[PDB]
């Protein structure tokens, strides 16, 4: 029973020390705002908090941190007791004795300008046998006291002073290092985390749960990711906040030594995991292992492939062990290792987007401090093609630049060196703004995977076609019921054809923010490439990836790029049917259909698109987008206007309603010159922040009409084809 | 383990992983200690790894293997009572020097379970624990197609685990020891079947699927007459073969039958697969398009030895004109009707075994641009044209097409297949698609009847698409009169 027992949950906010709670939660304990709650770890020890009150953020989860984590000896998937203390009392003495184990490097005293202001208006409670971290001098020391008043009767109040006696404690190997990677030390991943944490706790941290049912657990995951995202980070942390042994092995060092020894020391890797269970067994490569792909050179590197295989095929219940393996892309594994019981479990992380880069930012700037006008959002939001090691490489030589730019007009140079200083240490926006424009990135030319910030408001007018959208994507994702009794297939696909600059990638993008499903965007290019170099195989990775990335919506834009460049309507003596297309259809049709992966075509040529695409059951949905109307004009120059500075008298109905033959993109670059005009002027004014008429006035004269009525009647003939309303369209039926 | 011999296990990678020279020595003695132990039985997991001798072609350490495997199996004579049953991925990867007879002269294949088969392998791998009883594994094993037996095993195992998840978490069963009256009472829900499922990877989606559909005679409305034509033409010379060996007249080998698209190609050759308990392959039109696109010319090797060996068998064709569409059709560039592809499969089905009851089924839209090298006597001699339905046949196709959707009783479908004049199978069956979807709309909007009314349809008749118009109907007759001819001596009655 026990009824106050709180399951230790994922926290969400980066923050100190605050546990959220439910309205319930207040009444049962009669806890008050601000209270000192009491935490019974094992082994007769306390741990001391700090509760916060909130019914907006949670609901029924408590937030553990990982201050406490290792105070008590708790991890996830484990009970706790919960007691108020609404005793009060008010510390007046403290011990304080530095262990000699991690103060090299450090001189003078460190208490006086760490400790004096950080815990002003904080009224921090502490407590004998609290492990806590601080942020000063580019690192993070420790404390833990061994002697001192009685527990509790400690709160830090200024009437404390300080002592020093020279002899330090030795330190014990009871506890261990809090400054390894945990949890907290990885952003960016939610999805991906996820499915870690509902695999690897079951085999590990409840043990005694497969030695009596049958169920199969899971042997061997796979990792992918281009080098850098943090393959080898992830496994160090679910190992290290887990209570597993965690073996690494590299992959160069086991084919560094003599032909003979090194099918040996693989052995005897396995071997010694097993006596020490719990155990978990990390390759931080599998490419440069196991290249049976291309290389096919040697007995030598095929007896290593041949050992692993035997040492991960014999793996049997016996002991609690998981086969962690690393790698770069697919397309460098042996299959003989995917089969079931050696690799069944693949998992792939992608490249981080922007609310994934700034959530990293902050792990590799705690440790030191920054300016108050200088801000990780914006840094974070322009750039696009930066792997996780990238943020991390970028950080720490942005530091270089900060302390070069702070000595040089100092000159501290000297004997000796002081550690009041280097806590001075700032970090400015011009240090960032170098750093970041002189650094290089490592993948810049992937299938580039994340969820847009595009929502319905940015895409001015066409209504009609969102509910369109709506109703085909979100509803059978949402009523597998309503569509499963009815005994009608959900659309595979939908392809929406018209005039270039339309917001043909606007709709795909925003049913793809609606949904919280990831996105795909394979560019016109991006399929010209892989026609003229006979280059084939590419398309089948395409939908491997988007596959495994569920749930997730495909993007092929310009389809009818290839019948452009080899001649369109007439062309050379050849039909409609080409190689690129062809393979993409006999991927399509191989699509699994419960899976939400969906398929959005778009095309301005219909006309010369292949007719073998338009059957039943690929893209048999088609939308015609048509121009904008006066209506959905000045909405679309409202919403491309929004992040501009526009002036009050400046009239957007009467420019809308000017333009009769524009589309979407004749009215973004009357903007961005409108834009241009202003720029200039400001610059040229400074040997007003503002757009008035005068920009708009000028920049109209050089206005284009991309879409002419040539474009306009190609249209119209197509559309009355395919809806054919003739012969009984509109007829009222007896019956 | 069922036969009462020893059962004796080699993976093939602990062969191949320890040091060159005792790998052979292991291998040797594993054949001789099997002799003692008679009766005994060899099985080897995999062969493909064991002897690569296509393309790896490296090292003679590699080679004393295959010819250690050969000196030992090529001397297997009497003696004793062992068989060596050995197991591999694909064809393409095992030394044809093990297939010479007294080695491996019995090949045996065994395909991807189909609906009715994986049905059959849920209970297996449940059997163990319970369900619930609104659960049930009908359903859950009919819409999954590309799933291998194990990956059944694998979802069923991830599914429990859930499962499990799921009942702890708001019940917080955590001390120190655990007892055994509670894990009795995990029952796997149907959400858990379902998001394990949708979360489930399969691991083969792209070959050639070999199963037997479930569709019969009644799914397929109308042509009553080219029911009898297939009949007669299938059933007989795999019935009567006496009958057929007296009067001296070899059976037909293959059928093509055309027509304008969306009138029951497909699915007049699967009913003939499901009526004669016969097995079924289907090689669509990009499945043809991408063997020539990329000069791989072998591909077409394969499908025909495969389904030689899954006997019995009916071959598919669809859109076999798909080439000449892709190279220009009627006139295209100055070259004729002849491909490669299709070529291909001239010298395929010439070489087929005439006894062997593996059919050949063609289907067509364009015949104006087939290949007139496969309409001679001996390839593909029987042509069945497909017309247009009729007013009788539309009502038939129309309800065999609604028997799924619940129709209310006020629906009138005489009315509505006489109203439609030049439309095809698949100009009926969008229309109830499209009405399915304005049903289900209106559903999902009142949640803010199941059950389909004439305004649905009234609607769903505005859109109607005519895809054969008149332009594609002459092409045809111009076509039957050709084939045909009843001119010059058609009708007349003979003194004799
Ligand atoms: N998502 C991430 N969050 C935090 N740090 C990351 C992330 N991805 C990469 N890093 C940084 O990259 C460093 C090394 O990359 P790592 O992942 O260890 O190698 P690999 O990418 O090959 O697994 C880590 O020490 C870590 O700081
Ligand atoms: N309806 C619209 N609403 C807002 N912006 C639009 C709209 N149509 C076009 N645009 C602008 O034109 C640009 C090109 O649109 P795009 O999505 O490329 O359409 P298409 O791909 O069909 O040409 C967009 O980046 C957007 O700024
Ligand atoms: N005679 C018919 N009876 C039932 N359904 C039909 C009929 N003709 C066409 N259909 C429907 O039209 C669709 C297309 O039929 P299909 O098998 O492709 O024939 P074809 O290949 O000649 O177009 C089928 O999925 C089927 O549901």
């Amino acid at each position: 029973n026990r009824p106050n027992r709180l399951i230790v949950d994922e926290a969400i906010n980066e923050d100190n020390s605050v546990v959220s709670l439910s309205q319930p939660k207040m009444d049962e304990l009669q806890l008050f705002r601000g209270d000192t709650v009491l935490l019974k770890g094992k082994k007769r020890r306390e741990a001391v908090c700090i509760v916060l009150s909130d019914d907006t953020c949670s609901d029924e989860k408590i937030r553990m941190n990982r201050v406490v984590r290792n105070n008590l000896r708790v991890r996830l998937g484990d009970v706790i007791s919960i007691q108020p203390c609404p005793d009060v009392k008010y510390g007046k003495r403290i011990h304080v004795l530095p262990i000699d184990d991690t103060v090299e490097g450090i001189t003078g005293n460190l208490f006086e300008v760490y400790l004096k202001p950080y815990f002003l208006e904080a009224y921090r409670p502490i407590r004998k046998g609290d492990i806590f971290l601080v942020r000063g001098g580019m690192r993070a020391v420790e404390f833990k006291v061994v002697e001192t008043d009685p527990s509790p009767y400690c709160i830090v109040a200024p009437d404390t002073v300080i002592h020093c006696e020279g002899e330090p404690i030795k330190r014990e190997d009871e506890e261990e290092s809090l400054n390894e990677v945990g949890y907290d030390d990885i952003g960016g991943c939610r999805k991906q985390l996820a499915q870690i944490k509902e695999m690897v706790e079951l085999p590990l941290r409840h043990p005694a749960l497969f030695k009596e049912i049958g169920v199969k657990p899971p042997r061997g995951i796979l990792l992918y990711g281009p080098p850098g995202t943090g393959k080898t980070l992830i496994a160090r942390a679910v190992a290290n906040e887990t209570g597993a042994f965690f073996f690494l092995i590299n992959g160069p060092e086991i084919m560094s030594k003599l032909a003979g020894e090194s099918e040996s020391n693989l052995r005897k890797a396995f071997e010694e995991a097993e006596k020490n269970a719990p155990a978990i067994i990390f390759i931080d490569e599998l490419d440069a292992i196991a290249p049976k792909r291309e290389k096919t050179h040697g007995e030598v590197e095929r007896r290593i492939v041949s050992q692993l295989l035997t040492l991960m095929d014999g793996l049997k219940q016996r002991a609690h062990v998981i086969v962690m393996a690393a790698t770069n892309r697919p397309n460098s594994i042996d299959p003989a290792l995917r089969r079931f019981g050696r690799f069944d479990r693949e998992v792939d992380i992608g490249i981080p987007d922007a609310t994934g880069r700034l959530e990293i930012l902050q792990i590799h700037t705690k440790n030191m401090k920054l300016a108050d006008d200088v801000d990780l959002e914006q840094v974070a939001n322009e750039t696009h093609g930066h792997v996780g090691a990238d943020l991390a490489a970028l950080c720490s030589e942005a530091a270089l630049q900060a302390i070069r730019k702070k000595m040089d007009l100092i000159d501290l140079e000297d004997e000796t060196i002081d550690a009041e200083v280097m806590n001075s240490l700032a970090v400015t926006m011009d240090d960032f703004r170098w750093a970041l424009s002189q650094s290089n990135p490592s993948a810049l030319r992937e299938t580039v995977v994340e969820v847009p910030q595009v929502t319905w408001e940015d895409i001015g007018g066409l209504e009609d076609v969102k509910r369109e959208l709506q109703e085909l994507v979100q509803y059978p994702v949402e009523h597998p019921d309503k569509f499963l009794k009815f005994g009608m297939t959900p659309s595979k696909g939908v392809l929406f054809y018209g005039p270039p600059g339309c917001g043909k990638t606007l709709l795909a993008k925003a049913i793809a923010n609606e949904c919280q499903a990831n996105f795909i965007s394979i560019k016109g290019p991006e399929l010209l490439t892989m026609w003229f170099g006979e280059s084939e195989a590419n398309v089948r990775e395409i939908f491997d990836k988007a596959r495994q990335a569920a749930p997730c919506v495909l993007f092929f834009d310009e389809l009818d790029s290839i019948a452009k460049a080899r001649g369109g309507n007439i062309g050379d003596g050849g039909g409609a049917a080409d190689r690129v297309i062809n393979q993409i259809l006999t991927e399509m049709d191989g699509m699994s259909t419960k899976k939400n992966v969906f398929i959005i075509g778009a095309t301005n040529r219909p006309d010369i698109i292949d007719p073998a695409i338009l059957r039943p059951g690929r893209l048999d949905q088609l939308i015609y987008i048509p121009l904008p109307d006066e209506k959905s004009r000045v909405a679309i120059l409202k919403a491309n206007l929004r992040k501009s500075p526009v002036a009050k008298d400046v009239d957007l109905e009467f420019l809308a309603k000017m333009t009769n033959g524009f589309s979407g993109a004749d009215l973004t670059e009357i903007c961005q010159r409108a834009c241009k005009l202003a720029i200039r002027e400001s610059i040229e004014s400074e040997i007003v922040p503002e757009i008035r008429r005068d920009h708009f006035e000028e920049a109209m004269r050089f206005a284009r009409r991309s879409v002419s009525d040539n474009d306009i009647r190609k249209y119209e003939m197509f559309a009355q084809t395919l809806q054919q309303s003739r012969g009984f369209g509109s007829f009222r039926f007896p019956s």
